[PDB]
């Protein structure tokens, strides 16, 4: 074996980057990719200032140590040195600019060995406990003569850029600020034939904006307390149900992570799951599917807004569905007139006739989601009857319990009006919504009946986390969690290709939602209250590749 | 410095027992515990004959080898002084292995013997005079583990001589007559450290357990510590809760019994559960959005933590089928489950100032057989008002089984304020495929300590019912838990049940002749081979 220098010494680098206020030539469908986040650092300083999560961040990894392991590497080096026979620090290196750029008060970094490279300056021209070398090769002289942990590349573009050229990097711990700012230096392009994301970890808020940290890796060219798992697992089988018509080769990028942290690889892991011991069936006849019986998703809306990365996602019609559920109304030619196709094939006259609908006008779509939220209990008549102060007005009624009674635990706002099912065009597959209220914070479970995973989940994750905010702030309250329960779980077989390729996108930190603050009254919103910022995404996937 | 046979030449020991017939009274014991367990032969044969499932694990565990990890062994014991393991057995033992499984395959076949002629058997097939002339055949051969498939005598004196590392115990949950019996294990010399998932096979479920001596690449390692660099260092509520008293629960390595699925929720309650106060002065601790999964083919999920009744919650079953909203017709059957929920007051201070004592209105049963109709009082007839969901179902179920509208929902928002008290039990839904049927039921507010163990068994109960009545075998019985909370009153007695091991689950039975769901009595349902903990008060307040 041939051991390089990167790996014997441990040499990583760690840095965050933004997104580079762009020169947007008149194109708001802008193309992603890994470049997008390569901002890092304006005038000197950070192009957002400061960011306690990432700082909290940065300073875990180059302090950590494991003094246990340390014997194990001190041979490998020493070995490597031909080199044979008070506490365990990292090291730190930085360009001067970066070095200079650090507030007294932090110089020298705590806990960690600093090393300064520098041409301008000589030792005498530093008062710190520091080490001032003028040349990467100086560094690989001093590490083989320190008791050292590992080795953090700290910043500067230019030091950045020539550890990388000198091919002395041996993972990048990337973190990814998911917003905007002015910037004059940026990180070196990462040729992705040289290194590869191993590990995505969640996604969090701080400062205003959301943010993850992924790593990148060099690319290629008690035991016996153990064995008792290997028992357990005995009657066991040995391949996935449909491994051989669905093939792993396919879900290479996939595979190939360590760490899938990412929020987004809850509704990821769910479809690889169903792909992978799905099973068979023909939900309708003729179509066919992959099946499976219960899930649940959780996710953070107070570090995020979970909108699906790994493909493009416009909300502008699940927002005016709900807000149309808000009214109360069950009349479709609303949102065709919006331009909102969502309800189309299920208003038409073959469609509510083959549903025995026949006295029911075109588009009515009957005592749905809008009636039962508003009126439930009422006997549905019409799309243009006032049912005012007839049946439960649910919405109220909740959005009263979580003002009034935060602890109770019947707050639920329901769909499946039993009654009414058979005079809807489609009985809802949102069952119900329920409420959760502690210290200040509001979450909401919400039971889906049938999912399907390829096309309505990713939109259904969206209108129930906006729904969650909308109720949470007419409450006076955070929002916490959405948490998505699946009932039947399906994924149609002409989604299958379209899905493998999904799979193997790495998600990008998720975009944030912003709420006009006015707005306290669950009925007082309109589309223009909404805003999804700082979504990034891949590119637009169409589910059925038909033509 | 190693000294101590047992651990320093790796000795194990493999068993299974079932549990044992007394002629004065023949089952349902008083009293369970480890002992239970120790039904080991009966005259020169198994108690149960044959069971396949741990026929494959004996195999797989007595063939397994891993040569890797082989010279750290070789190191030791050389330094102490195609890669088999050893199976030592005793003459009666080795006589009652088969013709055609003699020697045991891929193993060194050793024998304890007095009489027995090295010189007719095999060389492969080694033979010794007594116990310590094994130690010896072991500092010359080259295998992996040494496992003692033993034999009532040859379990005994390797227990007592302290020769046994681990105990890898086979706990068949059905009573067989023996003769022939394994020696009572000292529980402060052996501890269990595993229980696998439960099984069912050759009629009867089992489960296993290992039980062990009381001693008494990274490259993506360090990741895994930065990417929970945000993370509380301690527990939320771990200094009310104290780890010490989950010391066993915290000792077990594998916890894969269905039971911890329970268990575990009870555990993240009270380490990260956050505390509410009730408008009653009453306080807990709450999380929201679990999902539990049980798998109905493998066994019936009473837990054996504890002890739990059935016949209430049973009985509570059939008068929903029958869509009863009449809590007498349960008190006077001495179920009082409801009764609570009936009296003056309690109706009165839902503001039921019109309903009848006991009249509770159109809950559960009126919702399973008439969602829809205006409810009038506990004694009217509804016959063909509002919509038959449990009829519906059904139906779905036989006619249109991939059908994903299969639901069965008791919270009809119209009729709320009239019912005694809102459902806990929202919605079941049901899944079919290959012949057989899951269940989803979605609980709104759970009481972790005292109502999820029996919301659990009743829904179990129920999908076998439904998968009777409709010709599938049930599979699944999924529970989603909204509002899970436990009653600060529970909190000791939840310690407690946490620190005992789970024994292997029971069956339940059914009349088969039952093919109509509203044709089911109290005689149709048998729980059989329940083995549990003493019942446990969850409010030690009396
Ligand atoms: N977002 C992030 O993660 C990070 C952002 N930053 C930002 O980046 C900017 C600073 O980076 P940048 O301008 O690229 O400069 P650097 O901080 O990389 O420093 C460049 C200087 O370091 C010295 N140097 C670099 N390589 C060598 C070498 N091989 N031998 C000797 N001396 C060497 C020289 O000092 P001299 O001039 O004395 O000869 C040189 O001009 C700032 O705005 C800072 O806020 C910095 C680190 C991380
Ligand atoms: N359920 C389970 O996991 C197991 C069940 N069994 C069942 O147990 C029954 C057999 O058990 P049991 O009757 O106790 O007999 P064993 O199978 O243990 O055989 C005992 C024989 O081993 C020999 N022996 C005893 N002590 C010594 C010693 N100190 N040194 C050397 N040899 C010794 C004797 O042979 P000799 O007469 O030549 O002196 C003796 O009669 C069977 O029905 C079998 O099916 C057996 C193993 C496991
Ligand atoms: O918001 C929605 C609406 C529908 N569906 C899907 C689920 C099913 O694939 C199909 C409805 O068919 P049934 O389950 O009702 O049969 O539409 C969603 O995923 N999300
Ligand atoms: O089958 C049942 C019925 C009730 N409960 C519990 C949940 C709550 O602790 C209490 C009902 O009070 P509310 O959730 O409605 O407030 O009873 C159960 O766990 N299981
Ligand atoms: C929050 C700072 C930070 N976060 C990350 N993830 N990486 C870094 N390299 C730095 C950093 C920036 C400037 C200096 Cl001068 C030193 C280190
Ligand atoms: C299926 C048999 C089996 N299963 C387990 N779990 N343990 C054992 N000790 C045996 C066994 C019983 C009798 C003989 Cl003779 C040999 C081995």
């Amino acid at each position: 074996m041939m051991e390089q220098v990167c790996d014997v010494f441990d040499i990583y680098a760690i840095c965050a980057c933004c997104k580079v206020e762009s020169k947007n030539e008149g194109k708001k469908n802008e193309v992603f990719n890994n470049y997008t986040f390569r901002g890092l650092g304006n005038k000197g300083v950070l192009p957002w200032k400061c960011n306690s999560l990432d700082m909290k961040y940065f300073c875990a990894v180059t302090t950590y140590v494991n003094e246990s392991k340390y014997e194990k590497l001190k041979y490998k080096r020493c070995k490597y040195l031909n080199k044979e026979t008070k506490k365990l620090q990292n090291v730190v290196v930085m360009g001067r600019t970066s070095w200079e750029s650090i507030p007294k008060k932090f110089k020298p970094l705590s806990n960690r060995i600093n090393v300064i490279l520098s041409r301008t300056l000589k030792k005498e021209d530093f008062d710190e406990d520091v080490y001032i070398i003028n040349k990467v090769e100086d560094l690989i002289v001093l590490l083989g003569k320190l008791n050292y942990y590992k080795c953090f590349i700290i910043g500067g573009s230019v030091v950045y850029q020539e550890f990388l050229e000198k091919k002395l990097i041996k993972k990048i711990y990337f973190t990814r600020i998911n917003s905007t700012y002015e910037c004059d230096v940026f990180f070196p392009e990462i040729n992705e034939n040289e290194y590869q994301i191993i590990s995505v970890s969640d996604v969090y808020t701080s400062n205003n904006t959301t943010l993850d940290f992924i790593i990148y890796k060099k690319t290629n060219n008690d035991d016996e307390e153990e064995d008792d798992f290997v028992y357990f697992n005995f009657n066991k089988e040995k391949e996935e149900k449909n491994k051989n018509s669905i093939h792993p080769n396919d879900f290479q990028i996939y595979n190939s992570l360590k760490y899938k942290y990412h929020p987004e690889y809850q509704y990821l892991n769910i479809i690889y799951d169903i792909m992978m011991n799905g099973n068979k069936q023909s939900d309708r006849t003729g179509v066919g599917v992959l099946s499976k019986f219960g899930y649940i998703m959780k996710f953070d809306l107070s570090q995020y807004f979970p909108l699906l990365t790994t493909k493009k996602l416009f909300l502008r019609g699940i927002i005016e569905e709900l807000l149309w559920f808000i009214r109360g109304e069950t009349n479709g030619n609303t949102l065709l007139n919006k331009n909102v196709r969502i309800w189309e094939a299920n208003g038409t006259r073959e469609f509510l006739d083959n549903r025995k609908l026949f006295h029911r006008e075109v588009n009515d779509l009957g005592p749905i989601y809008g009636f039962q939220w508003r009126h439930f209990g009422a006997e549905y008549t019409n799309m243009y009857d006032n049912y005012e102060n007839k049946g439960v007005d649910q919405l109220k009624n909740i959005i009263n319990l979580i003002k009034n009674d935060p602890t109770s635990r019947r707050i639920l706002l329901c769909a499946w009006n039993v009654k009414d099912l058979d005079q809807m065009a489609l009985p809802p597959c949102h069952i119900l919504c329920q409420f959760y209220v502690f210290d200040g914070k509001l979450s909401c479970i919400m039971y889906q009946r049938s999912c399907d995973l390829g096309l309505g989940v990713p939109f259904n994750i969206a209108s129930y986390s906006i729904f969650t905010h909308m109720i949470a702030q007419v409450c006076n309250l955070q929002p916490a969690q959405f948490i998505h329960v699946l009932g039947n779980a399906h994924v149609y077989n002409n989604h299958i290709d379209s899905l493998k390729i999904q799979l193997n996108r790495i998600p990008y930190p998720f975009p944030t939602l912003k709420l006009n603050p006015d707005i306290k009254n669950i009925e007082d919103f309109t589309i223009s209250d909404f805003t999804i910022q700082n979504y990034v995404h891949h590119e637009k996937i169409s589910m059925d590749m038909a033509a």
